[PDB]
């Protein structure tokens, strides 16, 4: 958009011249409001038959709240400011541990000890980021326990004819909201 | 794809040569993961006025438990593995007991003795399957009770300017997670 | 669509003549089943440097809860049928104080005293409606103590370069299904 | 369109929620109101020579008449209930007796002894049903008579530049109206 | 489309390897089957006022006949074969007498002294080719009327906020059926 | 754009989520900046023949200068603020006096007597506006004189086969673009 | 296209009413003209290993005359008309024996003893049919021999990244002309 | 483009300013390099029964070579520049000999006495140019025969379901590369 | 475009072979014809009260023309070669002190002392480019005054609703037609 | 494709939820299977008149065959792996010798003394690429003449109305088919 002026005759540019709101989506949570910390927690290959699905973690509840407790604190201190878990996600990232393969990933969780084999049932599909994520929503672990998000237990198969080799990494990621005050750092003694 | 070789010269087939990221929506349960169980519980027929909605059932608690337990227990012995019973849906079927009738249905629950008839107010407007389903989330119906989901009311009604019979099927919907170990069933003594 | 007939010959007007159903979508609550029932507390002018975000409101559990019952029954006595309050929304809408201003509105929530200020981490964007709406899910005020939704605190910013004077209007927007019998009032006495 | 309801929030499907007027045209009578009755009178094989009609048929008025007569009656005694005759169509349908062929049929009809071959002259051009038909409008056919639909004479020719070999079919389709009570049929004596 | 064979290799050119059913609508009469005769009775100049019609032609029943049975004659003399006058179309063609007029032309005829001059009354709308068809289905003129298509009446005007001046054109367009037999003319004696 | 929080799940509407440059145009001047004064001379009625223009306005300097002070005088007294014409055109405005006529208008200016009458000579054709517009760029006219936009003729035609009256109406207008000052008007003696 | 005559007014359904030119292309030898005749010769299960080619038959000319004529004749006999030899193709068809696997397949030919193993180097690259076809283009064998196309070697490859089992089927595909009088076959002695 | 200034101003005209790349197809080879020289040898009637072929053309070597010498030689004596004779092909152009037919032509060669008639066996589809062109690549025919392109054979039918007559023309078309130097000719002696 | 030969059989790659008018633009100056040389005058910074327009220059003559000729003659000696000034243009670049404001930017210009503050008034409106272009068409300063472009005033304003503080910049852009002989530069003295 | 659990709910990412074949074309060799491999020979300049075409190259055979080998050999030696010469291309690459020029080339090749210009007769049309491709198809040269593709001669044209100076390259390009067996280079002695 440009003007100009020749003797009272103004001049621009030719260029320049030339149902569903009754609905809501809820937004990805990894996207939206809120920190994003991934702790991940281990490694594992499995190697899963046709029709069937494995177990990848067994924990007891006392390990998973240790594993979890640890892994948070040793990462997260020092805690600066007033924070709130929004929620933790149980992820497990799937992948091929050979190449030339074509099938899909196929999951299922539950929020005694687990049987380690299981046949596929109306399973969830993992989609192609081959992610299966998992919505689970102190001092010292013993303060943790005194003072009082569910233990989850995975199953993972694929939808394959032949028998498959897998490589599982499974990772906590927490939504954290921080409440930064609008206030700086300075070196003791202040003023 | 077709390939063919005449004296070092190759040839192929002329026919084979010629934003809304951030956002997620739910599966629909009775299509996503876990088996469906369909119990139905009863039939009815109501005669509804304009501008009304008729209570569909108006059981105790006790009786919506007993009628619960005892219709998923007698339906599924014996459990055989290990599962979970990820919901339970409250399904109201409807449809007009006459032909060349042309309305829609309408809706409301609520989780004293109620009335049996409401005016219509600011109602949820069935679609074109004419179903409503409610989310509502032993070895005797007494353990069950010993041990300690939602005891659902339902009205229904039209947006019809006359009075309508509607021929009512109420039926419980249960999601269940199946944990089918990849174990044989054998014939006693096994091996 | 006409028809006529002339010597058993029969005529017409001639311009008579001429995957996604696997998921769901939740409804808009204000627009979806139920009546809407909008309680403003307040009134409040901000100013908010960028990169930061303002405490809106910060009363104490009793000072909400005082002013939540006193506000609803004030405004509902007589609560002439049955009726359920299915939520209640902390709704906060914003405007600048000023024409000719371009930018976006910025908001966090949570459900010790609140800072005043804070930075901007990872907030919730807010669309053109200009508001940020939080669900928070007797006889006398004491009553309702006696006889036991969450209190929220609420951060406003912008994604301005500049300080913005901000007006805040907060909100209480009740969803309420009413029971209304198919009875009507008479003067007493009936019949 | 689906409706599911979990803990007050309602969700639908997402696949269900994404001048001429002056003029009449008349409806085909064979496809309009009226039964059809199709009476098939004779076969006949032409040949015809390139720019000239054949006349397919020469019947005096008594014979046409008893021959309408006779097989009207012949095909529908007993006449069981009221019945109007809308119209009598001729209906002449056309085939080659040899393949590979590819011509246009030509007609023109009539309603002294005709000429048995004439030139075409602006004729009727016949459509790709190969079918010219032709709108005409008691005990005995000696009280048909005494009680006293035209008489038609019919030329059919090609615009072929060879003499062409013509099977030809001649009926008579008849338009009728049934004023068939609402009363069943009894055996006698009735009741 | 070429074919082309080298050493049992075949080759094509590439250029050549790449409801209202139910309705009927009438033909065009000086497009369709018969002939087309157009004698031309005579031409008139009429100025017609706004919303006004001037009468075209007043002749008694036995002028018109005495004018249709001459002019037909005198122009088909010797009529050498059977022929059948399948209609008779009263036309009248308008043209305005002075140029850069836009209007468009009105009509109605009639088939006592009628009035000159009559005031416009729904009308009938003439089309673009300004002409009015009407449909109006011996040796001497005496045997014409001894052995026994209507006589018209045509009133034309405009649709213009001013006086027209009019030229007008009135024809007799017959609808010919000849029948010519497949029979030479030879110089007498014949063979 | 309407955002939703519920515990710690954010939700949008579904509607909200879902060469020439190197050249000039002109600004039309009426349309453009400055202020626009239409002063009305006089109305005319003209009947020009075909191939012919007849003149509209022959005055002599002294007259077209005394008209155009005096009626721009008259109409603007008080001149309130400083003021520039930035130009003054002479709009001649054309009208057929007749309803029902097709044709163009036809001009052309020079800025001795001029002929009244003239023949077509590769005129300017005049847009459906029907307007001709000619840019032509004191305390009494004495004073105008004495201290010293050019004087126009104008020729009117039609591309019409025919004669026509037309009514011209011929005004002068005058693009001004005003200073006002921000100041107040105020009664005397102001403060 | 129907017709219809209604008193000398005819009908018409209205449905009814409304460069690479200088280029050839080389029919496909299996689609075209003259007979297919498949012998097929063997199976053959290879294992190759990435960036490899291993041979499939490495057959001596005397051997794979020996195999042409035996299998060709064997399936031939009785040869009752007089026919050509248009083509013999070597067809190698592949296919993997897992499932699961997504590669293309690569392959190269030549018509001392060849390597078992190369590396691959500007392969062939097989097209989705998984088949590559190469043009090679008597009462005894011995006659064969004594009246004197090209003897094949075919290597085949993948572009997987990992070792890949292949099941290969080779075949020789004939392409024959026939030359059957018409003629018919008569039981002895003929007439 | 045109351009226009004005006082240095610039004008310019508004209307001026507003995969198969791996493959080869052939060109035509009469519209290719090279001329074009078309003998045509003799002209044919042939009548063929349906599901048969009949034999176009049956010379012996001799003759085939006598008569292809002798028209090419008559045709261009004197050869006055040095020429290729790219190839022969051998012409078959096929027409019915009456009107109103509709087949395809189908042809087939061959490059003892062959039989006159024999039966479509999977021929070559002759396209709508009705040719069927097949590629067959001295002072005296008795050095032609001492200084020693292949001798064709030709079958033609139809996908008829009854007996046709066709008209067959068959053609030698030379595709001739002519070195014309570039010297011209004088009349002797030169210079 | 690529051509190859196989035995006089040509190839080609398969992908190459597959009213307005009588008006004219001006080209844009600073893009057309001309070199562009930029003289930035001044920066200042103005506060524009909704409505009103602020004073941007209010040089004399004598000091607009000192300037001018300073600033010019400083910047361009030495003047090597022939050149003509096309034209000075007056620029005008604006520019908001603040971020996050919405407005746009209005201008007028004229070319006693004026008026520091005007009312809006038909303002010309500044495009996207924040630019107002005015078109204004020696050895000392004294020759240049002694040899005897117009003296502009512009005004800015916005069509904002709130008081704005607008940074501006001053400008003349010279239009230079240098005429540089085909001459070299050399060091004297020459040859 | 990504998944997310919230308590048994399951949720996708809502982007993620929303003849010929008759026919074969040959490859480009250039892009297909085997190596490439180019020896310039020459470079050239030539002028040639327009509608005439001059002598590229007029080696003797023994030249041609000396020059071929010597480069080959030359280039290639040491020949490590058995290989195969699928064909050999000779490559006449031209481009103009002046800037601003536009005109197409023209080629012709042939398989005496040849006329070193000669005339232009149905040429060959050069593509863009400007490169004429012409398909061709031991231990000393004297071992290579002892054991015994085509000896070429080329003609360039334009299709130019003036004379034409271009430069032309010429290079033979080896079409290479490499057997490397599947084994390593050692450092003698291996093992």
């Amino acid at each position: 958009g440009r003007t100009y002026v020749y003797d009272n005759k103004y001049y621009k540019n030719l260029d320049a011249v030339i149902p569903l709101d009754n609905y809501l989506v809820a937004e990805d949570p990894f996207l939206g409001p809120g920190k994003n910390q991934k702790l991940t927690l281990f490694k594992e290959i499995r190697n899963v038959k046709p029709d069937t699905m494995k177990l990848v973690v067994g924990w007891k509840g006392k390990e998973f709240y240790r594993e979890t407790w640890t892994r948070f604190m040793e990462d997260s201190f020092p805690i600066v400011n007033d924070q709130e878990v929004m929620d933790v996600f149980l992820v497990v990232n799937m992948r091929p541990t050979r190449p030339n393969r074509c099938y899909k990933f196929l999951a299922q969780h539950a929020l005694y000890v687990p049987h380690d084999v299981i046949r596929i049932v109306e399973p969830s599909w993992v989609g192609s980021n081959n992610e299966y994520r998992i919505s689970l929503a102190t001092n010292s672990f013993e303060q943790f326990i005194d003072r009082v998000f569910y233990k989850p237990i995975v199953y993972i198969g694929t939808d394959s004819a032949e028998e498959e080799e897998i490589l599982l990494e499974v990772s906590l990621v927490f939504k954290v909201k921080e409440f930064a005050p609008d206030a700086p750092l300075f070196t003791g003694p202040a003023y």
